[PDB]
């Protein structure tokens, strides 16, 4: 059975729905192909996100990540979208140390008011891992069907895929968890009264997993090594980062915006050498010339305080002075 209520915000949870928070639980109620279509925006407040790859409420999107750039990080950041009502997170096969310092020290008391946090550490049984998304879906189902805008964060479906490989190892006794991975992805979206937007990590670099959950998703947000060891946080790599309702959530002037941008990494990165190598020439190629001018602002915009949430207006009259 899954615990499931309004009083379950700013409470700790596990796999089977046990308080871990120190006290008792509240008094809580016990518990296909396509969805209706995704139009409106959620904004997240990360500005590298909301500019270049703009979410939908009810999107389903990958963040695909190697260890060590920042991802508690921008989960963090991912839990005060302006846009949401309510987050339930679940942590599944990380130790305890980084489960309790995410918890105690990366997610304020404000953000955590307004979460469910389960969380199914690598220690705990392998049923147990695999069933904190089952519980965490539960529970996010809950919220939509109260009229809210959910925000679901899964760290990781890598995790979770591992748990649920080791209960197949053991289906011998005595044995649909297995099959379920493709239907846990299909119960978030767009509904009646409300939504769950859904953010699932991928560890790269395992790899097949990663094919199957692109296959299954709306968009990836690819997070870079080599960005965050320059200290540039999030360390979104904007070029291969995707939203596909990015057309569809987004205003015409957003979307020139958007372009400019893009543009400009994208002549960027091919002068990069030339320039690291201190062979560049101006006057040579114009469109360049102008991607180089301003690229130092774009890097900038890009690199966000986890502390600061940057609403549509704000970001649109950024990008207006940088690129415009």
């Amino acid at each position: 059975q899954v615990p499931v209520g309004e009083a379950l915000l700013g409470r700790v949870i596990d796999g089977f729905g046990r308080p871990l928070d120190g006290r008792e639980l509240p008094d809580v109620c016990w518990k296909a192909m396509v969805r209706q279509p995704i139009t409106q925006p959620l904004m997240t407040g990360i500005r590298a996100i909301d500019s270049v790859a703009t979410c939908g409420e009810g999107q389903r999107v990958g963040i695909f990540s190697a260890p060590g750039v920042g991802k508690s990080t921008l989960l963090a950041m991912l839990c005060n979208a302006p846009d949401a009502d309510s987050n339930v997170l679940v942590l599944i096969g990380e130790r305890g140390r980084e489960v309790r310092e995410f918890i105690d020290f990366t997610l304020s008391e404000e953000t955590r008011k307004r979460c469910v946090i389960v969380v199914a550490t690598s220690d705990r049984p392998a049923l147990e891992r695999v069933r904190a998304l089952f519980v965490a879906t539960t529970i996010a189902e809950f919220f939509r069907d109260n009229g809210k805008r959910v925000v679901l964060l899964a760290d990781s479906l890598t995790r979770y895929a591992r748990a649920a490989r080791e209960i197949a190892l053991a289906a011998g006794e005595t044995a649909g968890v297995f099959s379920a991975l493709p239907r846990l992805l299909e119960r978030t979206g767009m509904g009646e009264k409300g939504s769950i937007t859904a953010f699932y990590t991928v560890l790269v670099e395992n790899e097949p997993l990663a094919d199957e959950v692109r296959s299954l998703l709306d968009g990836h947000i690819v997070l870079s090594r080599r960005l965050a060891e320059r200290g540039h946080y999030p360390a979104i790599d904007v070029l291969a980062t995707l939203s596909r309702v990015f057309p569809v959530v987004t205003s015409h002037e957003h979307r020139q915006l958007a372009a400019i941008l893009r543009r400009c990494l994208a002549l960027y990165q091919e002068v990069e050498l030339l320039i690291r190598i201190g062979e560049y020439q101006r006057g040579v190629d114009t469109d360049t010339d102008k991607a180089i001018d301003t690229y130092p602002d774009i890097c900038t915009f890009l690199r966000q305080s986890k502390d600061e949430v940057c609403g549509p207006e704000l970001l649109i009259e950024k990008l207006h002075q940088i690129l415009t």
